[PDB]
């Protein structure tokens, strides 16, 4: 019985399925697409358009969020890694501490959200040297996802500062999760440093079968030393074609022990698909 984490991309797709329509047996919802800078300054992106396409206005967004929380569903904000994380001015703030405070100020202080999930896969400087990727048998991936970036010290500082307000060691029960892949350059160093801070660690194993997820599990647990109970796999509902596999992964208990659960990308892309995955990981 794992967790069921639902991504709700706010780009207006499948509009009749409102954020508040997230069904029961869904533990958390991660607002996705919508950027934290829109939560920060609500006047820049008109409601009902772009990444606010899913809502009539910011008030509508705010109201639906509460609708989920009052039902006990945690609502997290997606935060994407960015090349500015590798600089001394992450997010254009003065330091990683400043960046961290800002995220805390916007996501928690202002929007009273339950935490954040880090989508780690964006471009930036590659590591140097680039290590030899272990390979498929060892990780479930063929090689590096060349479009990701190195977890340089500056990049690590950002996450470190964020762990002060989000995650297992932060106060006020705030979630800190990550959605990435063993193939992203920054993976290993992120886990060497913060695996224990993450409540859940999601692998974007879109389109995988149980065999491939197990391969990932072998590495995540054996080499990255991640507790099996934090591992969450990705159900690619957006694709609409891998449900049977997703359902199997959802029901599946890795050889290393009970996993954290499943995340669904995205629940609102195909509700029936998402419900099946939810049902599978829950029952
Ligand atoms: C966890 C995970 O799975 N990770 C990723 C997945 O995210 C990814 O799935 C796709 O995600 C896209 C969203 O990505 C953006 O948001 C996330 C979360 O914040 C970011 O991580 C990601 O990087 C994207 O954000 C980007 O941020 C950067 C900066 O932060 C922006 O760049 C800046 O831009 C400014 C300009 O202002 C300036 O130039 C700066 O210099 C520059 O840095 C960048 O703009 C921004 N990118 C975006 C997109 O905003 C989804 O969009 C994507 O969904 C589309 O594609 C999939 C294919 O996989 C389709 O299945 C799906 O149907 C969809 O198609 C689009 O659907 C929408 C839904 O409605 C349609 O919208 C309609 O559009 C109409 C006009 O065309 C009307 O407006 C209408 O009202 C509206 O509803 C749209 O028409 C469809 N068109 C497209 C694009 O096909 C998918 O979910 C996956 C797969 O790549 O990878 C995982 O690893």
């Amino acid at each position: 019985n794992g967790v069921c984490i639902a991504y709700y991309i706010t780009d207006g797709r499948n509009p009749t399925f409102k954020l508040k329509d997230i069904p029961d047996k869904v533990d958390m919802v991660i607002l996705f697409g919508l950027k934290y800078w829109s939560l920060q300054d609500t006047t820049k992106l008109p409601g009902g358009t772009g990444m606010m396409g899913s809502f009539k206005s910011y008030k509508d967004l705010d109201t639906q969020i509460r609708s989920l929380q009052s039902r006990g569903i945690k609502v997290l904000q997606n935060i994407d890694d960015d090349v500015s994380w590798q600089s001394s001015k992450p997010g254009g703030f003065a330091s990683a501490a400043a960046y961290g405070d800002a995220i805390k100020s916007i996501v928690i202080d202002k929007w009273k959200l339950d935490g954040i999930s880090l989508d780690i896969e964006h471009s930036g400087a590659k590591p140097n040297p680039i290590p030899t990727f272990p390979g498929y048998a060892a990780t479930g991936y063929n090689g590096w996802y060349s479009g990701s970036m190195a977890a340089t010290p500056a990049f690590l500082n950002v996450i470190s500062e964020l762990t002060k307000y989000f995650g297992t060691t932060a106060p006020n029960n705030k979630q800190l999760q990550i959605a990435s892949g063993i193939d992203v350059y920054a993976w290993n160093k992120i886990m060497e440093n913060f695996r224990n801070n993450f409540n859940y660690i999601q692998l974007q194993s879109y389109g995988a079968n149980v065999s491939r997820t197990q391969l990932m599990m072998n590495y995540a647990t054996g080499t990255n030393k991640i507790p099996a109970s934090k591992m969450v796999f990705g159900a690619y509902a957006e694709g609409g074609t891998n449900q049977a596999n997703d359902v199997e992964v959802a029901k599946w208990t890795p050889t290393q022990g009970a996993k954290g659960g499943m995340m669904i990308y995205t629940y609102n892309s195909n509700v029936s698909y998402a419900n099946a995955v939810r049902d599978a990981v829950k029952n």
